[PDB]
């Protein structure tokens, strides 16, 4: 357990910022605190959770780097930074003193990667660990907090994903905070987000147990325009050659599909072929390997590449000052996504120009709507999922393998079940993220009892060289194997069925089964290998739910979950309509009128619309 670095003064007020923090701040490279950074850093150094909403992505890294540096100087500890896979996909390396490491899904070394990082942690050669959310609550997960150094605090990047009001709600973020509190000892969180309304930011503060406090107006030097050209490719060439854009040398163009980035980049390179030396345009999307993305971003940072054509999803994790223009080929899916992308231009006070090309026949809004309706879960899927999660048990009425008679009725104390992910996805026609979402909906509800224990392998297969006689000979070493061989009038079975029927823990069953690779020589001990093969498979949700629900109670559960599915859909549709209405209300038929100078009345009117959207509760 890590004690707070700084202690509160009398009456509970924050202690005055010491000299040490400033020294550390200079050491990292930044020579000044951005607004709200000094207070937030002092909060974490005192053990107080805090939410920080930043207008631009710049300065987000310093908020966890300075406390991690100071927490690690006092006593060997570890700071967890949770951020999406895109953030760690390309081996990002920060300041050297921290000695950071990343464990993510993309790491294709399996336990070797995680253990090498674990072994590096054990050698104190790691003080900041960056985990994608899926790695923290996935199959591999993290070792117990006892094996790990004590955690000073956890930084939650993209904290808006916790709230059902944000543009990008991800239920696994609810699981992350739960595991960090229960499995780990983390009760001091730093929430970092760059895009959130007052309704979303206040909801995140509820989840992180942060006191509410005011903490993104679009800058005055950004000049916005919107048009509905007939041919977007032709219009893009016409706009970039106009006087408003022809002398801007740092442009980002956001596209919907990544096949489009390579086409637009190749188009600009051929139609603008000509001080004199520098590269015109390069595509930047997630399909490219890690090397080519690093080079493209490096070239853009060094002013050697004029245009980067990227997808909205990959976007630009890089922050560069004096970015001159941001263009959108297609309606953005939300105000948050637009302001984030546009907020990258004009970091210096110098003027920056942004133009959005709406699809003339409205096909971009129709595609976004088609996606929302496709992500909706059918009611039959919700009904079939509830039946699989709350199946009837024999506690209140043979059916049980080890009962010859029903026996006296009992009050159901819950059962542990394995919901196989791949099997349920193909049987119910719903993706894994939707199943996870509905399970998270049920756990949060107070009246409905469900526990999402873990995501792990629950199926076990045992192949024997000696056939059936060799497997029977090992029944004295493994009580789980003993009850299986009796039930059977290569063997595989469900390990969570064993858990519930014999009262064991899933780990205890897993240990005893893999102990089947050792045998004791009759003379002495000299444990030697049995040669049996033990393989775990069928990744599943490990649940704990009652088995005594009536049909009426299951129906009420379905109405709850389906109501949440429809309300999430009505919210996503309402966000699309409100987003299109704003850009259209300010749009021209072509980019001709804004080839020379933007319309200040129109640019100001749009910037005021966005401002009132985020200042709303
Ligand atoms: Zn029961």
């Amino acid at each position: 357990t890590v004690l707070p670095l700084y202690s509160l003064g009398p009456s509970g007020q924050l202690a005055e910022t010491p000299a040490e923090v400033f020294q550390a701040l200079e050491q990292l490279g930044h020579q000044a605190f951005r607004p709200g950074q000094e207070r937030a850093v002092m909060r974490i150094l005192s053990g107080i959770s805090t939410l920080l909403v930043l207008p631009t992505g710049a300065g987000k890294s310093l908020c966890y780097q300075l406390p991690a540096l100071l927490y690690s100087r006092r006593s060997p500890c570890l700071t967890l930074v949770v951020s999406p896979l895109l953030s760690l996909m390309d081996d990002q390396v920060s300041g050297l003193p921290p000695c950071l490491k990343a464990a993510c899904i993309h790491s294709g070394m399996t336990r070797k990667q995680r253990e090498s990082v674990l072994q590096k942690i054990r050698a104190a050669q790691v003080h900041v660990l960056m985990l994608t959310p899926e790695a923290l609550v996935g199959a591999g997960g993290l070792p117990p907090a006892a094996q790990l150094p004590p955690v000073a605090f956890a930084c939650i990047d993209e904290a808006h994903c916790l709230s059902q009001w944000s543009h990008n709600f991800r239920p696994c973020y609810l699981r992350v905070c739960k595991v960090l509190r229960e499995r780990m000892g983390v009760h001091c969180f730093l929430g970092l987000t760059a895009t959130a309304t007052r309704r979303t930011a206040s909801d995140v503060a509820q989840h992180l147990a942060v006191a509410e406090e005011p903490d993104a107006p679009v800058p005055t030097n950004l000049h916005l325009s919107v048009s509905m050209d007939r041919d977007t490719d032709q219009a893009l060439l016409t706009l970039l050659q106009g006087k408003r854009f022809q002398n801007l040398d740092s442009i980002i163009i956001y596209c919907n599909r990544r096949e489009d980035t390579e086409r637009i980049a190749a188009l600009l390179r051929t139609c603008l072929h000509a001080r004199a030396p520098k590269t015109t345009a390069e595509a930047y999307h997630a399909g490219m390997c890690s090397r080519e993305r690093r080079r493209v971003q490096r070239a853009f940072m060094q002013g050697q590449l004029r245009v980067v054509v990227a997808t909205v999803a990959f976007g630009m994790g890089l922050d560069r000052p004096d970015v001159r223009a941001v263009l959108h080929l297609g309606l953005p899916p939300s105000f948050e996504s637009y302001v984030q992308a546009v907020g990258r231009a004009g970091r210096d006070g110098q003027p920056a120009h942004c133009h959005l090309f709406l699809q003339p026949q409205g096909e971009d809004l129709r595609e976004l709507r088609r996606h929302v309706h496709a992500d909706s879960t059918d009611f039959l899927a919700v009904k079939r999922l509830v039946q699989r999660v709350f199946p009837a048990c024999t506690c209140t009425c043979e059916q049980l393998s080890h009962q010859a008679a029903p026996g006296p009725r009992r009050v159901c104390m819950g059962h542990e079940r394995a919901l196989p992910i791949q099997l349920t996805v193909q049987a119910l026609d719903m993706p894994e993220e939707a199943i996870e979402t509905l399970l998270c909906y049920l756990e949060l509800h107070p009246h409905h009892w469900l526990e999402l224990l873990a995501t792990t392998y629950t199926h076990c297969r045992l192949n024997c060289p000696g056939g059936p006689a060799q497997l029977q000979a090992l029944a004295h070493r493994c009580p789980p194997l003993a009850v299986c061989l009796a039930q059977q009038l290569s063997v595989e079975f469900d390990m969570v069925k064993l858990v519930d029927s014999m009262g064991w823990e899933l780990a205890s069953v897993r240990r005893a089964l893999c102990q089947l690779q050792w045998d004791h020589e009759p003379r002495t001990g000299v444990r030697r290998g049995t040669g049996v093969l033990v393989e775990f498979s069928e990744l599943a949700f490990h649940l704990r739910s009652p088995g005594d629900l009536t049909a009426e109670e299951k129906d009420q559960i379905c109405d709850f979950l389906y109501g949440r599915v429809q309300a999430r859909e009505r919210q996503a549709l309402a966000r699309l309509r409100r987003t299109f209405q704003a850009f259209h209300s300010v749009a021209f038929p072509s980019c001709g009128p804004c080839l020379e100078q933007q319309d200040e009345e129109r640019s100001t009117r749009l910037k005021d619309l966005l401002g009132r959207y985020f200042e709303e509760e």
